[PDB]
């Protein structure tokens, strides 16, 4: 079985963490070639992925230590460009193993696909036509895609709503119910919405506009716990009662204020975006799902929970729509997606997606134990102190020098980084 | 400079390279970047974040056509998915018919979240607070003697009260910072851990947070475009009818959340890219654009469209836009100072205004597109 802890790999080489990481997975040679060596993404397939292509652009590639989810260690790939995020979701997955890791869940992968009616001067009427005949509709549906229904997957349901006045007239949606399978669902939804129109023009007698997937995915909600004990809070300066009780003043604010639900959640997508690119998804959608999905209440929250239980310990949940895919796009044609993939070890999108939110947990717990005791600005800008060398003037080789005079001096500012002079 | 290109899409990359440098007069250096793999060092690379074991790659691509307020720039974009690049090229060709883009922007300002709990009279504690915001404004900006002499430094103060949590009620002191050319967070970061204390020797509370807020809403840019019908007509529909068609669509995302998400998605499909190629936080921006579309407690588009009295289909995208030339990894990537160098902007508003003129094109493309697909 796997081991995540991976002591001192914060202070390795990285070609010495490449060697170590490839140890421990079995991973072969022309693997720890591709992240070894810079071109791992060759032109031919770069040029056609996106349109106007003129080269390629890099990102630090890095692992997340210590996670374990349901019970098994999983080493997580992150790409992203800001400092701390990697190491405060290793600090929080280190704590949550102390107490079992993170234990997750997932529903099935369902997905909309909206098909937009309009020119209906009955659209009320014209739902419960649909409705009535909601099989016949699946069945053309299910017609279309009979790999997806081998496969398990397929059109489940369907679901009418209208928006009898708008200032366009008034509008009749039906949303396709489909299981997507491994797949983020996009076209599979797509084509379906398609093959439907002509008979939803029929029973219901109107024009069909937009046919298109729904990036509010809030039926394909992926799930994540987090136990964390006093104990383990309890620094030189505070009690572990106390940081606890300071995260549940900062949960309530998130919880009442959209200034800060904004940056609450934005902390969370720190751990799950970089999370999506390592894989080549798509994180528009995955950000477009996810901050929707705050706001479906009628006033935009957080999207995590932190509470006390009755033992005094702090546990958090993170439930949020997940649309990721392991076939499809970038995911299958990107050498070091799939090698992501191979280095998670998820056999369905579902695996992956529950990942993403044990991940985007240990990160908000991060930030919100920072916050609540020393600030973030003491961990974060300390691991920042390069980038604030190169702003003050340096850059040359006055960087990676007054970095550490910065950060020994606890005063990681441009004002006092620039004592070069 | 003429960003039109003609014969782009269907070139070799390094043809495409060549092309660009010979436009903008890049150095032989900088074409360099992009010719050979591997722009960002790995000496470099492990200094950005943490654990790293190796460098990750996207296509880098530049969008053609696009023009802002009468000066014609390229656009850098680095992203998976296909056709963003196209439908931003191609929607920025109809707009140039037009004019163009047309662009502003308010002042790079950020909100500085100080929260203080265990007040036992909060409301009277906010103007005790405001009364002395002078000493606090003066704190916070003997922090960043830097940031003061370029102009920027924190401007003016405000406090909100929320008398009803399961937390007790709370004291929320906002700073409002001028961040210049830097997208802001670590700057108000330590200007908000440097005034907590004197807030709580003033209010007598105890201070829990302090931290921007992604809610960049005093950090607004504008974009708007014009298209006419003509422009429009397709093989089975006028360009009257197209017209038509896209209003449709916008007031679907309107009024429905589950479309709302898809249509914004779409916005952002051309905004993160140029904030990825310009090694700005996109995290930062997806949360600002997408709380501010639903600050009305419905979440909404970002986007609006109109035809106007002409008949002309008229769009608009007013958002939250904090980003950098200078912080946080933009001037660390070699990419990314290349990047802004294909831009040519001199301020962070200056690339905002083209952020938000390149959602704005996007999003046009893909209603566009959606209206005009036959049953
Ligand atoms: C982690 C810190 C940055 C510094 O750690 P420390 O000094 O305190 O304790 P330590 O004993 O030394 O390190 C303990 C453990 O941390 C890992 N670890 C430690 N250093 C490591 C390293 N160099 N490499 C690898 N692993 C490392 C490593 O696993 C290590 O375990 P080990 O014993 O070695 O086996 C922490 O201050 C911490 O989390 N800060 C929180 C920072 C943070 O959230 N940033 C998020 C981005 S901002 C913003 O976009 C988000 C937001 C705030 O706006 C959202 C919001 O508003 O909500
Ligand atoms: N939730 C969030 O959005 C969040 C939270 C915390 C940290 N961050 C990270 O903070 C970083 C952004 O912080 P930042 O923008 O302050 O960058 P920065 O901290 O790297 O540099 C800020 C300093 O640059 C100096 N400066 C010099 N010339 C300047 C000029 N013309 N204009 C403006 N500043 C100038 C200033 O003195 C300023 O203090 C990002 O990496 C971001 O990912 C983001
Ligand atoms: C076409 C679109 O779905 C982009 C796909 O990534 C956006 C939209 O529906 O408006």
């Amino acid at each position: 079985s796997l081991d995540s802890r991976l002591p001192a790999f914060r202070n390795l080489s990285p070609a010495a963490r490449l060697d170590h990481i490839g140890q421990l997975l079995g991973l072969s040679h022309d693997d720890v070639s591709l992240l070894a060596n810079a071109g791992a993404l060759p032109m031919d397939i770069a040029n056609g992925m996106i349109e106007n292509v003129i080269g390629t652009f890099e990102l630090p590639y890095a692992v997340a230590s210590n996670f374990q989810i349901n019970g098994r260690d999983v080493l997580v790939p992150l790409v992203v460009e800001e400092p701390s995020i990697v190491a405060a979701a290793s600090y929080m997955a280190k704590l949550a193993r102390a107490n079992g890791g993170f234990t997750t869940s997932s529903s099935a992968p369902l997905m909309h696909a909206q098909v937009q009616i309009v020119g209906i001067q009955d659209p009320l009427n014209a739902r419960l036509s649909l409705l009535r005949r909601k099989d016949e509709i699946i069945e053309l549906a299910n017609r279309k895609d009979q790999l997806l229904n081998s496969l398990g997957g397929g059109c489940r349901d369907i679901e009418v709503h209208t928006f009898a006045d708008t200032p366009r007239g008034p509008m009749l949606v039906a949303h396709l119910i489909v299981d997507v399978r491994d797949a983020m669902g996009a076209n599979t939804v797509n084509t379906m919405a398609e093959a439907v129109a002509p008979l939803m023009e029929a029973i219901t007698g109107g024009q069909v506009r937009l046919r298109i997937l729904s990036n509010l995915a809030d039926l394909r909600l992926a799930r994540a716990q987090v136990r964390i004990t006093p104990q383990q809070l309890e620094t030189a300066e505070f009690s572990g009662e106390a940081v606890i009780e300071g995260i549940l003043d900062a949960y309530a604010f998130a919880a009442v204020d959209p200034y800060r639900a904004a940056t609450h959640n934005k902390g969370i997508m720190n751990g799950i975006d970089p999370l999506i690119v390592a894989t080549g998804n798509d994180w528009r959608a995955v950000e477009a799902g996810a901050h929707a999905y705050a706001c479906r209440s009628g006033h935009y929250g957080s999207l995590t929970t932190w509470e006390k239980d009755n033992n005094g310990h702090l546990v958090g949940t993170l439930e949020m729509p997940m649309p990721v895919g392991l076939v499809g796009g970038a995911t299958k044609t990107h050498p070091l997606a799939q090698l992501s993939l191979r280095i998670l070890g998820v056999k369905t999108a579902q695996a992956l997606a529950e990942i993403a939110v044990a991940v985007g947990l240990a990160q908000n717990l991060g930030a919100m134990r920072a916050l609540a005791t020393e600030g973030i600005q003491r961990g974060h800008m300390a691991l920042h102190a390069r980038n604030i060398a190169v702003v003050a003037g340096a850059r040359g080789d006055e960087v990676d020098w007054v970095a550490r005079q910065l950060v020994e001096y606890h005063d990681v500012r441009a004002d006092r980084a620039v004592a070069l002079l």
